[PDB]
């Protein structure tokens, strides 16, 4: 009956972060609980031919829990997930929050070998995925399991054969017999993001610190209920998730907009028939957009904003996005960890095409260090080391590791190369290995 262990912020930070009104102590499932009582018939998902309102969302998610929990499986267990970019990816993940069940969502691009990595570490009792991945082609993956004592006690499919669970019977109908279930606590972990050498690390998040970055960056943003988000980029990232992505966008009011990737013609149509004002990228693909845009001008004219984050984007290419895709453009630095970085929607054009913008939030802290861990003179080239609201205390079960990236006032060192503007906003320079 444990929760699931984490690092902890140490007390007097968790209550500055409540009296600054940061962790106001809600479950992430606030996100549909407030939209089906403000607006329940709205949109919330597109998804190809399918439109998901605030209320189908809220009672699609609720069926799944019930027979979860109906099941067994809630507060200390943990489930692996790996769907595309459709709409059963939230419905699973609302879910499973309002289940009290911690997920770790893995890239629809993970292999075997990821999988079985993530399997060893959280040891979920459930898993669910899609019998068109690679990896649940065939029954050999699944086995495995058996073999080394990791199988999980439930596993549901997506695309499903005749002798599966369908994830989508398990969604359609609640449980025959209740159950009681509720989230993790909100100062407790809701679930697992990933890093982004080896597996990708497991970051725990808690309600409370998600959903401060979800709330902030939507304000940060100036989304509203008319906002229409093309969610391109992997659903489970980070930056697709939480940056504002789809969380920001419920949390709104608003509608997400799949694609299931950044293909252009494909989400030139979807932009065009949806109408889709704002859109996620990072620079490979804004390149790609970039080249058809012209010719596509008239299916494009919708989007209002473009967020670009990532590798490098050079000023001569940022320039060319409210050019060519006739747009806003915000750049975005942030990191699975947490601290996250935008540009500011009435930021100069300098800074809009120069840097990658200053943190969510004022209690952010950056220190910008030399070789020998002394901040460096302003303006200089240094080492990132962060702590904050929303920036965590220590990868899972990973005592190590977290000794080596964390320093003794707790700050974490990202491995990026910065240097800060004379303006206030960050410019990332480089990595350090
Ligand atoms: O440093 C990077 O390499 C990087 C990669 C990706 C990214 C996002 C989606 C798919 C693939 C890469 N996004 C990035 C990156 C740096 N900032 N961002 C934006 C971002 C925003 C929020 N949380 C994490 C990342
Ligand atoms: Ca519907
Ligand atoms: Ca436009
Ligand atoms: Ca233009």
């Amino acid at each position: 009956k444990q929760l699931i262990e984490f690092v902890r912020w140490s007390p007097e930070r968790a209550q500055h972060y409540r009296n600054k009104g940061y962790w106001i102590d809600q479950p992430l499932t606030r996100i549909l609980t407030v939209g089906v009582q403000s607006h329940p018939h709205s949109l919330a998902i597109i998804c190809g031919e399918r439109q998901l309102s605030y209320i189908e969302l809220d009672r699609l998610s609720t069926n799944l829990a019930t027979r979860l929990a109906e099941k067994g499986l809630g507060k200390g267990d943990t489930a692996l997930v790996q769907l595309p970019n459709v709409a059963e990816f939230y419905i699973v993940f609302f879910a499973l929050l309002k289940a009290g069940v911690v997920v770790l969502n893995a890239l629809y691009s993970h292999r075997q070998y990821e999988l079985n990595a993530f399997i060893k570490q959280i040891q979920p009792k459930l898993l669910i995925g899609s019998r068109q991945h690679e990896v649940f082609s065939n029954n050999q993956f699944i086995d495995s399991l058996h073999d080394v004592n990791l199988s999980p006690e439930i596993i549901l499919m997506l695309n499903h054969q005749a002798t599966d669970f369908g994830l989508l019977d398990w969604i359609e109908t609640p449980a025959e017999t209740f159950v009681d279930f509720s989230s993790t606590p909100a100062d407790e972990v809701a679930f697992f993001q990933l890093s982004g050498t080896g597996t990708p690390k497991l970051i725990p998040r808690t309600h409370n610190d998600y959903d401060y970055s979800v709330r902030a960056s939507a304000e940060i943003c100036g989304l509203n209920s008319n906002t229409r988000l093309l969610c391109a980029l992997p659903a489970p990232h980070n930056f697709m998730l939480s940056s504002p992505g789809a969380l920001g966008v419920l949390h709104a009011g608003g509608c997400v907009v799949m694609a299931p990737n950044p293909e252009p013609l494909n989400c030139f149509s979807i932009i065009q028939r949806h109408q889709v004002n704002m859109a996620s990228l990072v620079p490979s693909a804004v390149i790609m957009w970039l080249e058809k845009a012209a010719q596509y001008k008239d299916q494009i004219q919708s989007l209002k904003l473009l967020q670009v984050g990532g590798a490098s984007f050079p000023e001569s290419l940022a320039r060319q996005v409210p050019e060519v895709l006739n747009c806003k453009l915000q750049q975005v630095f942030g990191m699975a960890e947490g601290l996250v970085n935008y540009t500011r929607l009435d930021d100069s054009d300098e800074q809009i095409f120069t840097t990658q913008g200053r943190p969510i939030s004022s209690d952010d802290e950056i220190k910008i260090v030399d070789e020998q861990y002394r901040e460096v003179p302003e303006g200089e080239i240094g080492m990132l080391a962060t702590r904050g609201p929303y920036t965590f205390c220590g990868y899972y079960q990973s005592p190590e590791h977290n000794s080596q990236v964390f320093d003794e006032d707790n700050y974490y060192y990202s491995g990026d190369l910065v240097q800060r503007t004379p303006d206030g906003n960050l410019r990332v320079v480089g990595r350090i290995k």
